[PDB]
RNA sequence: CCUGAGUAGCUCGGAAAACGUUAUUUUGAGUGAAUCUGCCCAGACCAUUGGGUAAGCCUAAAUACUAAUUAGUGACCGAUAGCGAAACAGUACCGUGAGGGAAAGGUGAAAAGAACCCAGAGAUGGGAGUGAAAUAGAUUCUGAAACCAUAUGCCUACAACGUGUCAGAGCACAUUAAUGUGUGAUGGCGUGCGUUUUGAAGUAUGAGCCGGCGAGUUAUGAUAGCAAGCGUUAGUUAACCAGGAGAUGGGGAGCUGUAGCGAAAGCGAGUUUUAAAAGAGCGUUUGUUUGUUAUUAUAGACCCGAAACGGGUUGAGCUAGUCAUGAGCAGGUUGAAGGUUGAGUAACAUCAACUGGAGGACCGAACCGACUCUCGUUGAAACGAUAGCGGAUGACUUGUGAUUAGGGGUGAAAUUCCAAUCGAAAUCCGUGAUAGCUGGUUCUCGUCGAAAUAGCUUUAAGGCUAGCGUGAGAUCACAAAUAAGUGGAGGUAAAGCUACUGAAUGUAUGAUGGCGCCACCUAGGCGUACUGAAUACAAUUAAACUCUGAAUGCCAUUUAUUUUAUUCUCGCAGUCAGACAGUGGGGGAUAAGCUUCAUUGUCAAGAGGGGAAGAGCCCAGAUCAUUAAAUAAGGUCCCCAAAAUA
RNA sequence: CAAGGAACUCUGCAAAUUAACCCCGUAAGUUAGCGAGAAGGGGUGCUUAUGUAAAAGUAAGCCGCAGUGAAGAACGAGGGGGGACUGUUUAACUAAAACACAACUCUAUGCCAAACCGUAAGGUGAUGUAUAUGGGGUGACACCUGCCCAGUGCUGGAAGGUUAAAGAAGGAGGUUAGCGCAAGCGAAGCUUUUAACUGAAGCCCCAGUGAACGGCGGCCGUAACUAUAACGGUCCUAAGGUAGCGAAAUUCCUAGUCGGGUAAAUUCCGUCCCGCUUGAAUGGUGUAACCAUCUCUUGACUGUCUCGGCUAUAGACUCGGUGAAAUCCAGGUACGGGUGAAGACACCCGUUAGGCGCAACGGGACGGAAAGACCCCGUGAAGCUUUACUGUAGCUUAAUAUUG
RNA sequence: CGGUCGCCUCCUAAAAGGUAACGGAGGCGUACAAAGGUACCUUCAGUACGGUUGGAAAUCGUAUGUAGAGUGUAAUGGUGUAAGGGUGCUUGACUGUGAGACAUACAGGUCGAACAGGUGAGAAAUCAGGUCAUAGUGAUCCGGUGGUCCAGUAUGGAAUGGCCAUCGCUCAACGGAUAAAAGCUACUCCGGGGAUAACAGGCUGAUACUGCCCAAGAGUUCAUAUCGACGGCAGUGUUUGGCACCUCGAUGUCGACUCAUCUCAUCCUCGAGCUGAAGCAGGUUCGAAGGGUUCGGCUGUUCGCCGAUUAAAGAGAUACGUGAGUUGGGUUCAAACCGUCGUGAGACAGGUUGGUCCCUAUCUAUUGUGCCCGUAGGAAGAUUGAAGAGUGUUGCUUCUAGUACGAGAGGACCGAAGCGAGGACACCUCUUAUGCUCCAGUUGUAGCGCCAGCUGCACCGCUGGGUAGUAACGUGUCUAUUAGAUAAACGCUGAAAGCAUCUAAGUGUGAAACUAUCUCAAAGAUUAAUCUUCCCAUUUCGCAAGAAAGUAAGAGCCGUCAAAGACGAUGACGUUGAUAGGUUACAGGUGUAAGCAUAGUGAUAUGUUGAGCUGAGUAAUACUAAUUGCUCGAGGACU
RNA sequence: CCGCCCGUCAAACUAGUUAAGUCGUAACAAGG
RNA sequence: GGUUCCAUGGUGUAGUGGAUAACAUAUCUCCCUGUCACGGAGGGGUUGCGGGUUCGAUUCCCGUUGGAACCGCCA
RNA sequence: CCGAUAAGG
């Protein structure tokens, strides 16, 4: 006897988005070039970083990336490119 | 003046052409013109231009094929091959019929085919004779293996056996002279070969043995590797003609490359987009014809296998129905309707006797049928035997002849019967149907060597792309690995709940209600067996709680070392069923040798040693030989190699 | 086969009793035909005499344990289910409750009839004529067959709305003779396309039709012991199951309650009725006779059984002759515990066992025969069904030609 | 069958990213001309106090409060001078593009610096290519619409296309087979699968069963005589279950019959402790598997209820044992009907009637019986017994004794005797069954030419008896007893631990269990045993567990047989013999034979006549058959 | 006539019988 | 075991696409009659429990009770 | 349209 079996109800995912940071600290970076993806702002831009409709940190210049922490408690995190500043 | 009328057109349904109907061609139904200043055509249609003369007929050559006659050829076959048929083969044989359809060759140069003798009844055998050969004898070229017997030599009747292998006495011989050969008392070790599977000694599968046959081809094209010829206004011919069924010569028709871009007109080392010249896409160069190999496309395309489908023929001699003409039912009972007579009736009705011999009547043989037991189930028999059983003058049984034929016939109807076959006969043809499904696929060595994963899939036993393999080439460092150091991202383990959201324990102060007792009908008051907001103290819980919070792992960089590849391009794949062990979890019940993930290993595709025996556990990675040495896991009383002290 | 006699078994399967002739006797029920060979009993030999054409019979006597001395001859009673009956059926597992049958009813058909075979000719119906033919349903005989025309089917219907082909008043473009400085306009001719309007059957709509496809309910309260509800209220439907029968070939609960049959009764008989889901021509309820039908009780009877035993043949077994079969990887082929692809002749550890036959019986060799029929898979096959899709034979309606 | 099929958010997801399950929770197929863009200004919810309507909570003022507020939405992340609120002006919710990246099999998706054109806000810097971010979406083909610097099949147009923009798909099975598609098959078929179920095995033990731990309580009072809650820990594999590892080139599946075997968690019998055990009869626990554990009614049944007995009518396992052992009642083929479902073909773990069960045994296992060889000279006898097999059940009556006990009622332990049921072994004196070359009676028919008398056939024709043999239904026996070592239990003497204490030393008692006693077989017991008796003990040559001949006990072949027996074998005999047949006599069995005589008319009766006949039985008798025959067979190595 | 009275249903005892049960109002007047 | 429907006054049933709840019987008061039934007038009485969304739930969503209707097969 | 009227006195 198989005595019958109830049914599920949830049983629904979504695609997985392949967030979380692409460049690491000390990597060189050239302009247009992606540092993070992420929903909501989780690290802050800072100088040379700039921001997109999908709160998504891209390069402004050329440099190596460098984060920092910042922010009350030291609990915000920043993004920045140090240009190469070669300077002979 | 004549030049082809139910004609060309047009409409409604079809078709032919590459065209799935449409300018052109054709037609089943209807309608229906004009007459060289005419009619048709040049992909709807109109005008200009141009081309051609429908509604009449005949027409050689080059083209298609070979049953047959003559000559000849073959990197075609040589009795399981070649036509099915080397012989008297479409024969023997099978079937009612259409139809299906075999096997089988060889004496010797010459029959000189064995006169004669012996045994025997004879065939025949042993001699003789012929012959080069008779172990060439009609059983007739050679004569393999499986299989059956005889014998020299060795072993075997206390012995647990995938039948062998490594050692090893004794016995008996002497060779492709080789530390020789035949047997093997005894000791150690030892669960076949292919297939398909995560995993087969397999209580999964296939083969009784031997021998023969039996499965990657051909034609036409595409791509790639290798090699040769010719080359920078290159390269190369196809058909066809001549030549031996030739190499080849003629034949430049064409095909590829030479300039690309754009949908296209078009432009041109530029072009497309755009207002753009800016920007971006594509270009600003490396050829062709063959030979060989690999892959691929169309053909049956590696071989074998369906249930089937469509078209044609042959079957009602069995059986089912119908029709024509015949025959059969031993024997014995019951005694209807009707009629006659008599009584009776006013006359009927009714009753009694006699006659009469009806019944899908009764009993029971031949005959028909098949309800039961037993036997038989490779039978006596592809449906019967013995013993019983039902009908047996009828919807009966039976002989002969005719007739109804297969998306049809017949059917007192069960999917019955239609030649031992019927959810739709038998046979031949399309046909070598198709099969993402089983099974099989044939010589050797060397180098390397996977996967059982992701996405999509009327997809889940299949397929495509990516991932992993292999061959060739490039990249030398900036590429990729192994260690040390450094920087960064994160929110897990843990811990905490006065840092939130829920859950939640005790103590103290206590909103709140329940509970009372009063007054007051509405504003309320004093205690509450008790419920319990909020606060303070002390203690708790959490994948979807976090004021915090690692290690490992990940990314990048620095230094040292190593490899030309884990990176890029091209050719060819296989893989999409996994299994177990440790570690972190989900589902289950902290069950499963369960199921689903992440990670480290092994097996798959890997032997050896330990675990007594074990695919996955531990130690490790087998090129071959050695009766050499040191060791890993594990172990040292005996089986079974190795120990002693305290 | 002594004693018992169904205790056997799913079941009296099988086996056993009776059996021919003659003489007595024969019930319930009934369609008055039957039941019926009912049930139950008796006699059978030989001789003499009497009887007859022959008998049969009759009287006396005799023998045996037994006299149709052997062979061939029906076992019976009672209740129930189904089919009225005789019959027919699945050649080769189902003979029956299935089919058929006489009978009832509905429907179509006026004759070149309806229906049917073919494509058509032709033919069956039928050399028949509504007292005839074809089809659907029920199935003697007796009594009955209730309600619903909402949906579907069939028949009929006035007008009205919608609708194909076809015909057709016109409309919109293409081209260019021409008019115009251009622009643009623009005759006829042809040509592309659209089209008011006319246009049958059918459908929408209206009635009838059930022995046409079919269907034919719930809730609440209520009587002077309790119990129940004659009765009242209300929702929905086209109408809410009438008579009859009912634990049934139908009843799930259920081995329903009670009575009978037995020492004891899931079966049987009668009755009760919340009949989940009975029921009136896919008919309802009874019914004499009949059944190789199903089911239950019973007398006689017996080896079915308590319970097994004996005898005779043919085998089997031995000798002489002829001489197969399926199966088969090679075998020299033990047992116990464990292991292993999870149930071992072969592996590990132990135990036992001289070599080889013959007669037996079947434990195993997941024994042999049949590439599992059950289950699943395949973008497999075939048969069948329908308001699945797409078509089509046939039937019917209209336009057009033959056609005045 | 139910549920789901695309996209988005969180957890599982193990602090990079990624990661599945018919795992746990939710949403989406949008909304906004402002909720977009810009410039400027501005900042919670709640709570406390104070105040008409006005109330717990509308609005106002002040203060406090660090987010519990808002950010259109399902969650997550972000954001309190922000990305939240208000106002003014606007439409960048632009055109042509696009270096470089994220993520990806592809197709697609995401971010984007910067350039040219022309705008909006702003003094300007600057910002604006839709919104705080992630869901709000569908390829290709086909056709339609707008624009157009392209084509226009001789030419000019037109038709028809081309390019760009745009429209029509819950193509939601959402990478979409076609514009268009539902069911049954028990009348079925094909290719495959143990990739995947039904039977059995395997793993698990949730559930089931057995047991234990704590003690609340019940129990004239008293947890633990007997029960045992609320809770917990195990054992078995033993019900219902889970997984899908073996088997789909076949592992026959319920019940019954036959044969049984094993386990103990013991139903009876046997022993003991405690008792709320007076006696009898009980309750519970411990030890114990040797034997036994009934017949019937209904049902296919297992199960179950009922009836009558018994000392008892045990629980399980063995492919829920057993179809190459039987049956086929049930399930489950084709046929038919009822109820119900479906419009239908058909369907129902709903009901009913009927319906094919094959195989000659090769290996191994087992029951019996043989040949060969070994046991070291051969042969004939008699033994011991290592290792084994078989049986083991129990009741009733009388006495003890109406004694023990008990007001009474009732009623023993221990022991003895008699009679049985079941099972087993053997036998045929008795009773029965059978008794196919026996006796008698008797029917039909055909024969012996006829009567009488016999023979063949009719189940041995039928019927009544019946020798030997074979058997039970029959009658004899067994189913005892004793010893040893013990289990549970009880001890005596005794310390560790001056007491106590069955134990540690020593010494006992103790069960149908164990070892023997009882019956059978047994030296292939290769570890091959022991004893007794008998027969071998040559001549030559050379080579000795050597030759040529040459030496006996015994055995076999053959024949007659049955105390035996499928065939072998076993046993008796083979002329010096009673082995078989025949003959003779007798027993037992059958029942007065044929013929004759008498009587009767005849069937028939009487006397001769307890007569005749007789398969196997008992014993004598060589009359016949077992012939006057052939073969095998011995000097025991050495230590 | 605010008289009389019938027939189902329900209860008990043996169709009848029953002091005060339920649904109607059929008959006695022209019983409506 | 699974799936669909329902829960509204004292009893039988409608509605509400969120802002609102009626019908009949029954009940009460008063005419009515000798009285009562019937009749006439008027009066009155409502979302199963929970928990979310919304400013607001009978209605919308998810759970929990009770009553029904369907299924639970192939071996 | 129009129905009813508890028992013994
Ligand atoms: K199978
Ligand atoms: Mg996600
Ligand atoms: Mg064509
Ligand atoms: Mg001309
Ligand atoms: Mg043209
Ligand atoms: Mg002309
Ligand atoms: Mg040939
Ligand atoms: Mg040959
Ligand atoms: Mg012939
Ligand atoms: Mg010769
Ligand atoms: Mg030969
Ligand atoms: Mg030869
Ligand atoms: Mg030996
Ligand atoms: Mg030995
Ligand atoms: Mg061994
Ligand atoms: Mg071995
Ligand atoms: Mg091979
Ligand atoms: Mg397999
Ligand atoms: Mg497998
Ligand atoms: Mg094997
Ligand atoms: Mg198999
Ligand atoms: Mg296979
Ligand atoms: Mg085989
Ligand atoms: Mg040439
Ligand atoms: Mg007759
Ligand atoms: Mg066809
Ligand atoms: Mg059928
Ligand atoms: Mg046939
Ligand atoms: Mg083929
Ligand atoms: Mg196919
Ligand atoms: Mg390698
Ligand atoms: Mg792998
Ligand atoms: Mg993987
Ligand atoms: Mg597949
Ligand atoms: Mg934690
Ligand atoms: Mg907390
Ligand atoms: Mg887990
Ligand atoms: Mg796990
Ligand atoms: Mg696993
Ligand atoms: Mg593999
Ligand atoms: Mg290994
Ligand atoms: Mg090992
Ligand atoms: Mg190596
Ligand atoms: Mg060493
Ligand atoms: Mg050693
Ligand atoms: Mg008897
Ligand atoms: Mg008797
Ligand atoms: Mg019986
Ligand atoms: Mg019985
Ligand atoms: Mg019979
Ligand atoms: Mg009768
Ligand atoms: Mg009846
Ligand atoms: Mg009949
Ligand atoms: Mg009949
Ligand atoms: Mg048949
Ligand atoms: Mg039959
Ligand atoms: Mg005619
Ligand atoms: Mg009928
Ligand atoms: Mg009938
Ligand atoms: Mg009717
Ligand atoms: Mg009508
Ligand atoms: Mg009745
Ligand atoms: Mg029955
Ligand atoms: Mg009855
Ligand atoms: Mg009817
Ligand atoms: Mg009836
Ligand atoms: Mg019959
Ligand atoms: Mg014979
Ligand atoms: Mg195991
Ligand atoms: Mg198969
Ligand atoms: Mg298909
Ligand atoms: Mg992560
Ligand atoms: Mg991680
Ligand atoms: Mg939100
Ligand atoms: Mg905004
Ligand atoms: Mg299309
Ligand atoms: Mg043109
Ligand atoms: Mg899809
Ligand atoms: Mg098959
Ligand atoms: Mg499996
Ligand atoms: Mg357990
Ligand atoms: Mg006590
Ligand atoms: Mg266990
Ligand atoms: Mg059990
Ligand atoms: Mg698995
Ligand atoms: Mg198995
Ligand atoms: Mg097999
Ligand atoms: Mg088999
Ligand atoms: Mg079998
Ligand atoms: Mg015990
Ligand atoms: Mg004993
Ligand atoms: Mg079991
Ligand atoms: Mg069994
Ligand atoms: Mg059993
Ligand atoms: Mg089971
Ligand atoms: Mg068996
Ligand atoms: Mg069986
Ligand atoms: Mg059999
Ligand atoms: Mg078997
Ligand atoms: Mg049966
Ligand atoms: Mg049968
Ligand atoms: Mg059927
Ligand atoms: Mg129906
Ligand atoms: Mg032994
Ligand atoms: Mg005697
Ligand atoms: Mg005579
Ligand atoms: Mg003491
Ligand atoms: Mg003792
Ligand atoms: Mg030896
Ligand atoms: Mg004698
Ligand atoms: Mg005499």
């Amino acid at each position: 006897s198989k005595k019958g079996v109830g049914s599920t109800k949830n049983g629904r995912d979504s695609h997985a988005k392949r967030l979380g940071a692409k460049k690491a600290d000390g990597q060189m970076i050239r302009t247009g070039q992606i540092i993070y993806r992420q929903r909501g702002t989780r690290v802050y831009p800072g100088v040379n970083v700039g921001l997109g409709s999908d709160d998504t940190l891209f390069a402004l210049s050329d440099g190596l990336v460098k984060y920092q922490k910042f922010g009350p408690k030291q609990g915000k995190t920043r993004v920045s490119v140090v240009k190469h500043k070669l300077d002979a």
